[PDB]
């Protein structure tokens, strides 16, 4: 951060996170090129992970730089450009988490994309490390919490539709319905029990039918549905909470 002995000090830490915003802007453009498009092509799937990578990675130098109490890099984050980028990512985490989610073909990039927060979130609670009663760090977080106020919200309830799926996949008015431990059973049956569960509204009924592939027999395994899904959420919506 500062060279103390040499005659001109260069800021890498600040030079970083001038980095990460570049990037952040070149992953949000390139989301919105594929926006209106309903599939995401081979090529354009093996950029967004050759660019979540170098993300995670500036996310991961970024975390290590500040990771242990060192209040003069946790002071000089909270006085640059960083909360510009974690807002523009917060809007692409709300997004594509929900577009990836209803296909079945881009499943790898979803599980990247659920990493890249997961590091990102890791970070956000750096920044908090060592934290005090109104502190401007705290401040200058809870702006950008409140600037994103709608896709935290919309990243909130994808996360909350996902943990209480697990109540409902092992609770027994679901095992009435697949008797035997086969553990695949038909779309109409997770129908039937979703409605039965009467904690799901209607749409985030829907959305989840959409969200499970289906085969020739439309009976996909319900002990699978609820580990690519849940295990994220139960993992990044602890950090988050």
């Amino acid at each position: 951060r500062t060279q103390t002995g040499n005659n001109t000090t260069v800021n890498i830490i600040i030079s970083t996170v001038d980095y990460l915003l570049r990037v952040q802007e070149s992953i949000s453009d390139f989301y919105w090129y594929y926006s209106g498009k309903d599939v995401i092509d081979e090529q354009g799937q093996r950029n967004f992970s050759k660019a979540i990578q170098v993300a995670k990675q500036v996310f991961n130098t970024l975390t290590e730089y500040i990771q242990g109490p060192c209040t003069g890099n946790q002071q000089s984050l909270a006085h640059s450009r960083l909360w510009d980028a974690v807002v523009g990512f917060l809007h692409v985490f709300a997004h594509m988490q929900m577009k990836l989610s209803q296909d079945s073909s881009q499943i790898e990039l979803l599980k990247e994309l659920m990493d890249l927060q997961k590091d990102m979130v890791v970070m956000l609670l750096s920044m908090l490390e060592g934290n005090v009663v109104n502190g401007t760090i705290g401040k200058q977080m809870v702006d950008m919490l409140v600037e994103s106020s709608n896709n935290v919200e919309m990243i909130l309830k994808f996360f909350d539709m996902f943990l209480k799926l697990k109540d409902l996949t092992s609770s027994d008015t679901f095992k009435e319905y697949d008797p035997d431990g086969k553990g695949v059973i038909s779309k109409r049956d997770f129908h039937k029990a979703m409605e039965s569960h009467k904690h799901y509204t209607q749409s985030e009924t829907e959305f989840l039918l959409s969200c499970a592939e289906t085969d020739e027999n439309e009976t996909l395994d319900y002990e699978e549905f609820v580990k690519r899904f849940h295990e994220p959420a139960k993992d990044i919506g602890f950090n988050v909470a």
